[PDB]
RNA sequence: GAACUGAAGAGUUUGAUCAUGGCUCAGAUUGAACGCUGGCGGCAGGCCUAACACAUGCAAGUCGAGCGGAUGAAGGGAGCU
C-alpha cells in the first residue's frame, strides 16, 4: 500500500588507474499516501539496482507529517543549504502546484491540494531536505496549545 | 449573500559533485507581418511608416413668417376665336 515515485536518476562517475567507472545514483520518496512519508538515495553500479537501493533507505527513514487534511495547515518556508521552498495551503480542488522535484514529496506524502514554490538552487536532492525539514516542523493547532497552554481558543 | 481561489520548472561550465552565475526553452498577448492552407456566420478591428504630395467627387448650410427686386402660375376678362 505504499505508493512509490521517482524523482531522478543521475549517472556519476569516479575516476580510476585507466578510465571511468560509472554508478547511478536515484534519489526516491515513498509514503502511505495519506499520512506518512519518506525520502532515500541508493548507489549501484545499474539502474535497476540503483533505484531498489533507495527503495528501503526511504522507507526505513519516514515521518509522520501532520496535515490539516487533503491540505496543509499553515504557509511556511524551509531551507537546506542554499535551497528555498516555500510552501502554502490552497482550498479544494486545484491540484499539485510546485516542482517535478518536490511534487513527488506533496503528492506522495497525502497533500494534494498546495502552493508551492522554489527560490534559490533547484537541486532535486537538496529540495527534497529542504520540503522534507518543513513538512517534519509542521505543527497541527492542538499542538501549539499544548505548548501554549491554551485550548484551541488561541485561534 | 458575491465582487476571489492564489505562486511548477528544464537544458547548459565538470572525469563526476555542490554552489555561484549568465545564456536558451516550455506561457500569455499584439492595430501585427511572412510562408503553407482555406467553407460559413456574428461581433469587432483595419497606414503603427512619409504631420509626404495630392487628380477627382462630396464633407455647412439654412431662413421669404426680417427686407428689396426678378421669375412671374392657378384662377378670371379680351383682339383672333
Amino acid at each position: 500500500g505504499y505508493i512509490e515515485k521517482l524523482v531522478q536518476v543521475n549517472r556519476v562517475a569516479k575516476t580510476v588507474k585507466g578510465g571511468r567507472i560509472f554508478a547511478f545514483t536515484a534519489l526516491t520518496v515513498v509514503g502511505d499516501g495519506k499520512g506518512r512519508v519518506g525520502f532515500g538515495r541508493g548507489k549501484a553500479r545499474e539502474v535497476p539496482a540503483a533505484i531498489q537501493k533507495a527503495m528501503e533507505a526511504a522507507r526505513r527513514n519516514m515521518i509522520q507529517v501532520d496535515l490539516n487534511g487533503t491540505t496543509l495547515q499553515y504557509p511556511t518556508k524551509s531551507a537546506h543549504g542554499a535551497s528555498k521552498v516555500y510552501m502554502q495551503p490552497a482550498s479544494e480542488g486545484t491540484g499539485i502546484i510546485a516542482g517535478g522535484a518536490m511534487r513527488a514529496v506533496l503528492e506522495v506524502a497525502g497533500v494534494q491540494n498546495v502552493l508551492a514554490k522554489c527560490y534559490g538552487s533547484t537541486n532535486p536532492v537538496n529540495v527534497v531536505y529542504a520540503t522534507f525539514k518543513g513538512l517534519k516542523n509542521m505543527q497541527a493547532p492542538e499542538a501549539v496549545a499544548a505548548k501554549r497552554g491554551k485550548s484551541v481558543e488561541e485561534i
